[PDB]
């Protein structure tokens, strides 16, 4: 057995909580309840081997820069999530990236960029668009639907496949 | 910490979901996506107090006035939106506020008169013709705009404001 410190990072309503709920409880949260910090645990087989997911699910804002700090240095890997029908949100990813790689003292951190509510026919964020920048920070991306399921296992267990190459 | 049930209400295509959408997730939607009926929970601290808002985002729908009965007894504080470049929604206000008063059964319920779109030149609606109006309801007005986000926190934090000093 090998436990994986995963951190979900992004946005305010990105859909970060709704991403993990669908991983750990295997159903969508249509509610809008604002995260202040939720970790789950969730026991999965990838690749052959027993894995202990611990996922920390973030606020979109912190209160605290230093409390935001901590779990960044604590955290193994982590999902970037925007929303691909919110800008902003695509655009705050290189923030995040930015303290994540300040905090780790490192410019190779296992990092997954999601492009969420994939289902929604009202996207401003084009997928050649977020493929380039997932190509230039030398990390995988995949498109996701918390409300279809759609790439959801897929990002977390590509996030598990980057730590476990890192190690 | 105090919860607040906020209600928004107003003609079809006055901007309450943007307005909704740009206070929580501080983006501005340019898609135009008709509303059922969605809830959104926003923490803040308003006067040295948290607040926990809930936020009820309403259709715009005319028809069936009498499904709009129970949310109008639920809810604590209203924003009657108009939209500044459309002199109907602004005639329309009328309507929703006596439609909030018969369902209440009272003169004096928390309520802010929001003339949204303010970021267009295209005005049908003179600020001092609202603000003239707010007055001989005795209520406040904001002009808002959920593209600018002016006004936005003002607007849910002056209902706040209008819930605590009917108490
Ligand atoms: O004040 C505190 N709240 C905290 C707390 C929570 C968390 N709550 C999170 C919101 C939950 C939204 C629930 C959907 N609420 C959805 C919602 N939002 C609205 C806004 C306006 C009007 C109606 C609604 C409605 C709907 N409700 C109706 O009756 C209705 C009718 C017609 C409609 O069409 C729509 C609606 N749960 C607790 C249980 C016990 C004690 C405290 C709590 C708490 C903790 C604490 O340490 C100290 C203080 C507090
Ligand atoms: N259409 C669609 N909606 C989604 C998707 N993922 C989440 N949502 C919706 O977006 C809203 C916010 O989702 P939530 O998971 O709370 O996002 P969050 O990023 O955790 C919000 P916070 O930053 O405050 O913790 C909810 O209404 C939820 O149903 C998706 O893939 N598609
Ligand atoms: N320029 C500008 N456009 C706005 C503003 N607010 C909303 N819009 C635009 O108006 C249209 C309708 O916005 P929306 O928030 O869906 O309005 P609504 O009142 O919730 C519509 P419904 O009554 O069906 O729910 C959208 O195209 C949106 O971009 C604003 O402040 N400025
Ligand atoms: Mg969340
Ligand atoms: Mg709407």
């Amino acid at each position: 057995m090998t436990e994986y410190k995963l951190v979900v990072v992004g946005a305010d309503g990105v859909g970060k909580s709704a991403l993990t709920i669908q991983l750990i409880q295997n159903h969508f949260v249509d509610e809008y309840d604002p995260t202040i910090e939720d970790s789950y645990r969730k026991q999965v087989v990838i690749d052959g081997e027993t894995c202990l997911l611990d996922i920390l699910d973030t606020a979109g804002q912190e209160e605290y820069s230093a409390m935001r700090d901590q779990y960044m240095r604590t955290g193994e890997g982590f999902l970037c999530v925007f929303a691909i029908n919110n800008t902003k949100s695509f655009e705050d990813i290189h923030h995040y990236r930015e303290q994540i790689k300040r905090v780790k003292d490192s410019e190779d951190v296992p990092m997954v960029l999601v492009g969420n509510k994939c289902d929604l026919p009202s996207r401003t964020v084009d997928t050649k668009q977020a493929q380039d920048l997932a190509r230039s920070y030398g990390i995988p991306f995949i498109e996701t639907s918390a409300k279809t399921r759609q790439g959801v296992d897929d990002a977390f267990y590509t996030l598990v496949r980057e730590i476990r190459k890192h190690k």
